[PDB]
């Protein structure tokens, strides 16, 4: 008869977890990336693209191990009794992950392409990536795919988190605090890609994706005893320092 | 670079899984459970709440460990670079799996309860179990939580299912060919339970979840679409064969059940 915790030790649950998010410099002040990307004036497409390579490897990856992870979870739950407090938090990740997976949310059903093409990874590729990669070398393209090691380090940690019970909850718990600054970001610095001094991204509906995303954009109520709170916030430091560390590596990069 | 196999080939795999169910004996006219449904006169309350106790079990397995073993699959994904068709047919896959879970078809959320109480074992122990258990002794309620070995069986092999990379599309494949007839049976069955001399189901609308799923099953007019390479393709041919025989034999328990002297 699993339960989720208790609801002040829940709220208790959430503060520490703001307060790492916090202290790992993932808020729109303190983050390099946000700001770099509201401060630089222009941006190379070489830049542009690589930035653009790095996140399709990064967002692909959060799907499917955040989906990973939910299966992690279903695993437990095939073989105990989850309360029904539980199960509602659970449905709560299915149907976010669907957004990215499936777009079940209105903002991106509207415009977002129809069947595999409309996963986000693959409408990022195929809207972002592709018309760059046009603008670049065969050897740039190569290049950008290899990825920087803040990069790798982020997708390891992801890999792990993939088959942890409680990865689904840390990765939507981080995720979607930035979510929103992230897409913000791609806004102003894929505006400001000039090839011969003309802008790639001229159009409006070129940022389909990133404009459906800033308009779109609980995980404790996953976590079961005290014990499981305890893991769930050295998760989150652990993944957002790497979440930071990956978006810093953006900036330096635009700079 | 990951893409199916060709067209050719995954017809044959289907053909062979088309094969695997008739041998496992799953057809409508083939399982006892689904004859049993047909000629029994009546159904005692205990007989029917055991079959419900049973099913409640089974059914939420199998949506925790189909979603499981998509998780799995999600796993290799991440580090792998699936083709257009691949991702197509793991959308399909996650797009199902919300019908148990989430009611994403519309058939089901236009009678299903909202959240959790919707998630369709638990709105099958509401709406099923929950009135025959009125019906029954404390001594049967407990009785019928001890699953008989079919259904233990099906079980543990639905717990494997939920590792395997190709355990979603084995569930999905063997589930979809069955979930009609095991709905129609329901409601044969239910439909005959009575009481005093009352039906416990006396009412149109105590019958949602299962007349749900019929129209859901009925309405609609795939999963080889996950195969990769040749020995992907022998190993789901033969967890098919595993999977189906022993949903036919937790099936025939249920036919016994009704069927009891
Ligand atoms: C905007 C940030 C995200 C992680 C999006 N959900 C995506 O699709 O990349
Ligand atoms: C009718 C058979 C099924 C597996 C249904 N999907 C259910 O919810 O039990
Ligand atoms: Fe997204
Ligand atoms: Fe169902």
């Amino acid at each position: 008869p699993l339960s989720p915790l208790p609801a002040v030790a829940r709220a208790e649950l959430d503060a520490r977890t703001e307060r790492e998010i916090d202290r790992a410099r993932l808020r729109r002040a303190d983050n390099g990336f946000f700001r770099s990307a509201r401060d630089v004036e222009s941006v190379s497409p070489a830049d542009g693209h690589a930035v653009a390579v790095w996140w399709r490897q990064m967002t692909k990856a959060f799907m499917f191990t955040t989906l990973a992870g939910l299966g992690a979870l279903a695993r437990d739950y095939a073989r105990r009794d989850a309360d029904r407090e539980l199960l509602g938090a659970f449905q709560t990740v299915y149907q976010v992950i669907g957004d990215d997976l499936d777009n079940a949310a209105p903002e991106f059903s509207a415009v977002a392409p129809t069947g595999p093409a409309g996963i986000h990874y693959v409408w990022w590729d195929d809207t972002i990536v592709a018309p760059l990669a046009a603008h670049v070398t065969e050897a740039d393209r190569r290049a950008a795919e290899e990825l920087p090691a803040p990069v790798r380090e982020l997708l390891a940690a992801m890999d792990r988190l993939a088959a942890e019970p409680l990865g689904s909850a840390v990765q939507l718990r981080v995720v979607e605090t930035i979510a929103l600054d992230i897409a913000v970001g791609f806004r102003r610095v894929y505006g400001k890609v000039l090839a011969g001094g003309e802008p790639v991204f001229g159009e409006k509906d070129q940022f389909a994706w990133i404009d459906a995303h800033i308009k779109a954009e609980g995980m404790t109520g996953l976590v079961t005893d005290a014990e499981r709170g305890e893991e769930f916030v050295r998760l989150v430091e652990e993944y957002a320092g790497l979440w930071s560390a990956a978006l810093e590596c953006f900036g330096d990069r635009l700079t």
